[PDB]
C-alpha cells in the first residue's frame, strides 16, 4: 500500500467511519451541545483584523478531531513543516527548498538554503520592487515620447498569472493612484489583440513573467507585444523603457531588448503557484503601491507564525486540511468549492484551482510507492449570492457530497445605501449554510404547501419535490475587512492547508511533473499544421482532427 | 426504486461495465482499428460551417454504444423529446410547457400551449427588439438630456444574467458599432457600486431582467440603480428613456415604475437557464445587433431539428449525454469539465454550470421515488490553454476520472502574426487529448530519462513520477469559426444533452425547488443584523456568526 493506508491513525479513523458516520447528523450535533460552535471554530486576532474560521457546520464530533489531530501528528506534519521553514529540500523530485515562507519573512529572521541566508537577497529584490513602483507611480518613469505610464500589462500564464490578476482584482479599492493593470496570458492571439486595442504604445509598460523565460505561451505573447510597439516607437532602444522582466535569464532578458537593471528575480524555491509573494507580484504592488504590497505579505507572515507556533488541535490551516481529509479519504468526496460572498474575491476560486490541485493532483508517495488512496480535489466555485440562482440547486438537491467553504468580509468596501447591499449579502452568506445543515422537513414542506392551497392530489405529489435533506457541511471563514494584509492572511492559509494535506498523503505538493506529455506533444503537432499535406503520424483522432482543421481553415462563412 | 436502476437495459449495461471496463485501453483500440475516429464521430454540416463531435477517445466500443442507445429507447427519450417540442406540459411539479425551442422557432410552424399558438407573440416580442435595437444602436434614442446611449446595463442574476453575459463575451467581434454593455448581477453592493462609478446618467440605459420582477438582488440593484439615475434626472418621467423590463410579471414592471411599452414579455414556458433566447437576450441584440441575435437563433434551430429528426445513433445531444450516462452511472465520475480553447468562450463553462446543475441537481422522480443512482455532475472549467498551466496536473497524474470537452473553433476571430497563435492554440488542444489518451509507459518514460543522461540512481528515484497511466476519455468539439449561429448551435445542443439526461434519470429538468428554497431563506436573518443586541434564535454557528459581524462591523480598518 502506501504510507496513508498503512498508518494506523487512519486505519482507526476510517473505520469509525465505516461504523458510525451514519450517526452524525448536523441538525443533532447542534441541538445535543450549545457549546458547538465555541468548540468548533478559531477567531484568530492579527491585530490587524478578525478571522474567524467557523468549522462548527461539519460531519465531526470531539473524538472524530482528536483522531484527525493525532493522524497530522502521526503522519509528521509537525516535522515536515519546520523543515519547509528551514529549507530543508523537501521538494524531493526536483531537489529544492520550498520557501515561498521567506519571501513574505517580515521579522528578517534569517533562513538559510544551502547553508546561506537567503533574506538579504529577497530584501534586495524587494528594495529594487519598490524604487521601480516610486518611478512608475510618480510619473518619473517616462515612456519613448517622455509621458508618465497609464497602463501596466503582465504577460505570463499560470503561477506567473492567476496571483497577480486574483489580487489586483480583490485589491481594487486600493490602486487609488496606480496605473491601470491589464492581464495577458493565453496564447489564444484574441487576448493580445483585445488588450492592445485599447493601449498606446506611448504610455504602456509590459512586464514579462516568467520563472524559467521559455514558456511558449508567454514568450509569443511578449514577442508580439514588443512588434506592436517597434512599429510605433521604430526605435529598438525604447524598448527598455517598455518591457520589463520578471525572471533570471539575462542574457535572454537583454537579448529581448530589456535594460537588464530592470531584470526582478526570483528563485528555484519559488514555486509558481506560490510565486505572487515575490518578483512576480511587480504588478500587484505597482497597482495598489508598495505599501499596500508590503501589507499583504505581513498578513501572510502572520499566518505563517500562526501555522508555525499553534498546537495542531487550535491550528487554522491544519484544521481545514484535516477535515479535508476526512471527506475525501473517508467519505470520498471528489471537490471542494470555494464561494466567496465578495464580488472583488471573483477570481479566487480560480486562483485556487492552480494552488491546489496542481499541487496535490499527485499519485506517487515519497517512497516511490503509488497512492491507493484518493489525493487532492478537483477545485471549483463562484461569488454569492449569484451562486444560489446557478448550482447551489444541486448542492441542496443533488446526489453529491460537496464541501463549501463560504468566505465574507463583515465590512464592505462599498457600503452604499446605508449598507442595504451588505446587510443583504450577510443575511445569504449565513442563511445558505444554515439550509445546508438543517433542510426543510416534511411536516414543514407540508403546512407551506397547505397554506399555499393545493389540492390533496397537488400536495402529495409535489411534497417530495420540496423537502430538503440537509445535512450538508460547510466552513464559513468570516472577517473583518478584505485589506490587503488580510487577503494575505487567507492565501497563506489555504497555501498551509494545501501543504498539510500534501504530507498526510506523502506526496509532493511542489513538483509538476503532470504538464511534461502535453508540452511535449504539442512541439510535435505545431510544424505538422503548416501546408495542405495529410498528417497521418497520430492516432486517427488525432489525425481525424487535424484532417478537419486543414479542410475547414479556408472555408469562407 | 427508481426508473433508471429498474430497467433492464441499464443493469445489462451496468453488469457489461463491471465485467468488461477494466478491459478498455484507449491506446489499444486505436492501434487495432483504423477507422475508429471515423465510426466513433458525427461531422454534422450545418450549411453555415460544420461541428465535428470526435468522441472517439472515450472508453466506448460499437457495443457499449449499442447498449447505450437500447437504453434511451428503452427511457423513452424520443417521445418525451417529442412532447417537450410539442408543447406538453412536462415540467410536471410546476404544470407548464418547455419551450425554449419555440423562441427560435425559425419555421414559424405553430406550437401549441393549451391550444394557443406561442409564434405570434414570440415573433410580437422579436419584432419590438428588433425595433428598440434600431432606434438604440443608430443613435436616435436619446437619454433624458437629449444624448444618444453609449452604455446598456444589464441587471438580473442567474438565468438572466449569465446567458447574455456569456454570449455577449463570446460575440464580442460583432459588436462594433453597438454601446458597451455592462452586467450588474450581485446583491453585492460593490458589483453595482463599480459599475455605476464609470456611467453617465445622461448616456446610460437599464435594462431590468427578471422573470419574476421580485428577485431580491435584481429588484434591489434596480431600485440603487433607479436613486442614482433621479438624483441627477430629478424627474419621473425621465426614467421611461433610461430604463426598459425584461419579465413575464406586468404587474411588478408597472409597480416598479417602467413604461408598459418599456416591457419585453416572456412566458412562464422559458426557463431562466433556457433565456437568452427570448427578451432576456436583448442585451445580446442591442451589443452584436438585431442580425446576428437572429442568426444565434437559427444556429440554435438548426441543432433542434437535428435533435428531433436524427436517428439515435448518429444524434449529436444524444451521443453527448449516453457518454455522460455512462461516466456518471457506470464509472461513477463526480464531475465534467468544459474546456474551450477559445479566450471569448471564458465564460461558457460558467453558463452550464447553472445549465447543466441548476437542471439536473436533482433527486425525486417523475414517480415521487428518491433516486438510488447519481444524477447531474458537477460541471467546471477554463479556457485553455490556461487550464493547462492551472489544474491539468490533477487531470493528468491525480485520482480523479474527469470526463473532458475540448471545445476550438478552426478559425480564430483575431489572425495575428500571419495565425501563429492559433497555429499553437490549436497544437495544445491537439496534444491534451492526445496526452490524456496516450499517456506515457514507464518503459518510455525510463527511456527518457536513460537519453537524459541521468544515473541509475536519479532515474530510479525520477521514474514513477514521470509515468502517464493515460485512458483519460475526451470529447473534441471542433467547428469552422465561432460565429453567432455556431455558437447558437452549441449552446442548444448542450441544452439538449442535459435534456436526454434528465429524461433517462426520470427527474425534471426544468423546475428549481431547491433554487425558489434560497429566494425564501435570508428573511429572516436580515433583521436581526440591525442592532447590537445578541441574537439567540438559530443554531449556535448561525448565532456565533452574527455575533462576529456585529462585534466586528465597527472596527476600524
Ligand atoms: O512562469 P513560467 O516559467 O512561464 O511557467 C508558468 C506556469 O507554467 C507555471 O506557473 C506552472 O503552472 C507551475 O506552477
Ligand atoms: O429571473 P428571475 O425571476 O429574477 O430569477 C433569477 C434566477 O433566480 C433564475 O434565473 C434562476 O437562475 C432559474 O433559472
Amino acid at each position: 500500500m502506501a504510507a496513508l493506508t498503512r498508518n494506523p491513525q487512519f486505519q482507526k479513523l476510517l473505520e469509525w467511519h465505516r461504523a458510525n458516520s451514519a450517526n452524525l447528523k448536523l441538525r443533532e450535533l447542534f441541538e445535543a451541545d450549545p457549546e458547538r460552535f465555541n468548540n468548533f471554530s478559531l477567531n484568530l486576532n492579527t491585530n490587524h483584523g478578525h478571522i474567524l474560521v467557523d468549522y462548527s457546520k461539519n460531519l465531526v464530533s470531539k473524538e472524530v478531531m482528536q483522531m484527525l489531530v493525532e493522524l497530522a501528528k502521526s503522519r509528521g506534519v509537525e516535522a515536515a513543516r519546520d523543515n519547509m521553514f528551514s529549507g530543508s529540500k523537501i521538494n524531493y523530485t526536483e531537489d529544492r527548498a520550498v520557501l515561498h515562507v521567506a519571501l513574505r519573512n517580515r521579522s528578517n529572521t534569517p533562513i538559510k538554503v544551502d547553508g546561506k541566508d537567503v533574506m538579504p537577497e529577497v530584501n534586495r529584490v524587494l528594495d529594487k520592487m519598490k524604487s521601480f513602483c516610486q518611478r512608475v507611480r510618480s510619473g518619473d518613469w517616462k515612456g519613448y515620447t517622455g509621458k508618465s505610464i497609464t497602463d501596466i500589462i503582465n504577460i505570463g500564464i499560470g503561477g506567473s498569472d492567476l496571483g497577480p490578476l486574483m489580487v489586483t482584482e480583490a485589491l481594487k479599492p486600493y490602486s487609488k493612484g496606480g496605473p491601470r493593470v491589464w492581464f495577458v496570458s493565453n496564447i489564444d492571439g484574441t487576448h493580445i489583440a483585445k488588450t492592445l486595442a485599447s493601449l498606446s504604445p506611448e504610455t504602456s509598460l509590459f512586464i514579462i513573467a516568467s520563472k524559467t523565460f521559455t514558456t511558449q505561451e508567454t514568450i509569443t505573447n511578449a514577442e508580439t507585444a514588443k512588434e506592436w510597439f517597434l512599429e510605433a516607437a521604430k526605435d529598438p532602444s525604447a524598448v527598455a523603457k517598455h518591457f520589463v522582466a520578471l525572471s533570471t535569464n539575462t542574457a535572454k532578458v537583454k537579448e529581448f531588448g530589456i535594460d537588464p537593471q530592470n531584470m526582478f528575480e526570483f528563485w528555484d524555491w519559488v514555486g509558481g503557484r506560490y510565486s505572487l509573494w515575490s518578483a512576480i507580484g511587480l504588478s500587484i504592488a505597482l497597482h495598489v503601491g508598495f505599501d499596500h504590497f508590503e501589507q499583504l505579505l505581513s498578513g501572510a507572515h502572520w499566518m505563517d507564525q500562526h501555522f508555525l507556533k499553534t498546537p495542531l488541535e487550535k491550528n487554522a490551516p491544519v484544521l481545514l486540511a484535516l477535515l479535508g481529509i476526512w471527506y475525501i479519504n473517508c467519505y470520498g468526496c471528489e471537490t471542494h468549492a470555494l464561494l466567496p460572498y465578495d464580488q472583488y474575491m471573483h477570481r479566487f476560486a480560480a486562483y485556487f484551482q492552480q494552488g491546489d490541485m496542481e499541487s496535490n493532483g499527485k499519485y506517487i508517495t515519497k517512497s516511490g510507492a503509488r497512492v491507493d488512496h484518493q489525493t487532492g480535489p478537483i477545485v471549483w466555485g463562484e461569488p454569492g449570492t449569484n451562486g444560489q440562482h446557478a448550482f447551489y440547486q444541486l448542492i441542496h438537491q443533488g446526489t453529491k457530497m460537496i464541501p463549501c467553504d463560504f468566505l465574507i468580509p463583515v465590512q464592505t468596501q462599498h457600503p452604499i445605501r446605508k449598507g442595504l447591499h451588505h446587510k443583504i449579502l450577510l443575511a445569504n452568506f449565513l442563511a445558505q449554510t444554515e439550509a445546508l445543515m438543517k433542510g426543510k422537513l416534511p411536516e414543514e414542506a407540508r403546512k407551506e404547501l397547505q397554506a399555499a392551497g393545493k389540492s390533496p392530489e397537488d400536495l402529495e405529489k409535489l411534497l417530495p419535490h420540496k423537502v430538503f435533506e440537509g445535512n450538508r457541511p460547510t466552513n464559513s471563514i468570516v472577517f473583518t475587512k478584505l485589506t490587503p494584509f488580510i487577503l494575505g492572511a487567507l492565501i497563506a492559509m489555504y497555501e498551509h492547508k494545501i501543504f498539510v494535506q500534501g504530507i498526510m498523503w506523502d506526496i509532493n505538493s511542489f513538483d509538476q511533473w503532470g504538464v511534461e506529455l502535453g508540452k511535449q506533444l504539442a512541439k510535435k503537432i505545431e510544424p505538422e499544421l503548416e501546408g495542405s499535406s495529410a498528417v497521418t503520424s497520430h492516432d486517427s483522432s488525432t489525425n481525424g482532427l487535424i484532417s478537419f482543421i486543414k479542410q475547414q481553415r479556408d472555408t469562407k462563412l
